[PDB]
């Protein structure tokens, strides 16, 4: 018999870490009602992972059973595989940063309006048990000053960007909670003989709050964050971990799904696009403050 499924065919572009991690959801019964994972393409000769087949990109964009691509390469990749996508017609999620440029971003979600194409970049660091602790927390508080530093191993900026960008997950956690911020100061230490970096960012809340942004990078640091916020009415210096936040790429899946079905609210989508742009432009402007 004939029979058109109704679920969306997706194709995932990019297997590294996030890639395979999506490629295994996938398959989970939560993405079997509206998802069919139609294929992969990756930039190396794989043909196959498993039972899932490897598609040209020129392939995946003439597919007419490609409805979605899920972009899951490397920072530096994603603003071209969102433009070709969108061009032909398919949804797109894309992990953060969806680019390394403010000016991009802008044409893309411009693109993806003109199109009527989902346009989604993935934050799950909103959807962690951790944040969810911080939502409770700042509450009904008002905000007087705080810290938020991230140290980490080396990362190469050519394919994931400036640290700005590569770390705005941490930028993102910030907005969220306090709101638009304004920016005071950057400043970038690089020590490339010893693979360390250091960036160091002020910003200032709405309510006069003031936000230190460090992020750091270097050769056996372990991946650690540090927070340190004081409010006018209690104060906060310790966000516990007692889970391993499983599943939450899915819990960012189902945002998605949620938005390929139109069943989120046009505020809603703008709230979010708003918040998005606010912290990439930031990011832009931090990184002129840094190589300027
Ligand atoms: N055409 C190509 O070269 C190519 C290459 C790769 C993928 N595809 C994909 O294949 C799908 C369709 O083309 P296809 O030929 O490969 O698939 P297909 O025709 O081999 O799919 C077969 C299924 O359709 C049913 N079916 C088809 N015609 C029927 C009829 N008249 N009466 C009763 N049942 C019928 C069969 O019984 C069977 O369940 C699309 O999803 C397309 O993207 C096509
Ligand atoms: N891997 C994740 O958990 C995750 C979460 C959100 C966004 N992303 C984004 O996915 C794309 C590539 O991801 P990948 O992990 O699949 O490729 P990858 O497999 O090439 O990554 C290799 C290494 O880099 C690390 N890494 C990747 N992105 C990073 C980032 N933004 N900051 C700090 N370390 C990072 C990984 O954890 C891993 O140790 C990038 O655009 C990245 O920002 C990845």
């Amino acid at each position: 018999m004939i029979t058109n499924s109704g679920k969306f065919g997706v194709v995932v572009v990019g297997v590294g870490r996030a890639g395979s991690v999506r490629l295994r959801d996938l398959k989970d019964p939560r993405s079997a009602a509206f998802l069919n994972l139609i294929g992969f393409v990756s930039r190396r000769e794989l043909g196959s992972l498993d039972e899932v087949r490897q598609i040209s990109l020129e392939d995946a964009l003439r597919s007419q059973e490609i409805d979605v691509a899920y972009i899951c390469s490397e920072s530096s990749s994603h603003e071209d595989y969102i433009r070709q996508f969108l061009q032909a017609g398919k949804h797109v999620l894309v992990e953060y940063p969806m680019t390394l440029s403010f000016a991009a971003a802008q044409e893309l979600w411009e693109l993806a309006a003109q199109k009527g194409r989902v346009l989604h970049e993935e934050h799950v660091e909103l959807l962690m048990e951790e944040f969810e602790f911080l939502r409770r927390e700042v509450l009904g508080k008002e905000l007087l000053k705080g810290s938020l530093r991230f140290t980490a191993s080396p990362l190469e900026e050519e394919r994931f960007g400036f640290p700005a960008f590569s770390g705005i997950s941490r930028l993102t956690w910030l907005v969220s909670l306090f709101g638009e911020l304004s920016l005071i100061s950057a400043t970038l230490e690089e020590r490339k003989e010893d693979q360390y970096m250091k960036m160091t960012v002020q910003l200032e809340t709405q309510n006069k709050g003031l936000l230190s942004w460090i992020e750091e990078k270097g050769p056996g640091l372990k991946r650690n964050r540090y927070v340190n916020f004081q409010f006018t009415s209690g104060s906060l210096e310790e966000v516990p971990s007692v889970g391993v936040n499983k599943n939450i790429f899915l819990k960012d899946q189902d945002i998605f799904v949620q938005k390929l079905l139109d069943q989120v609210s046009a505020e809603d989508l703008a709230a979010e696009k708003k918040r998005i742009m606010h912290c990439l432009g930031l990011a832009s402007d931090i990184q002129k403050l840094c190589h300027q």
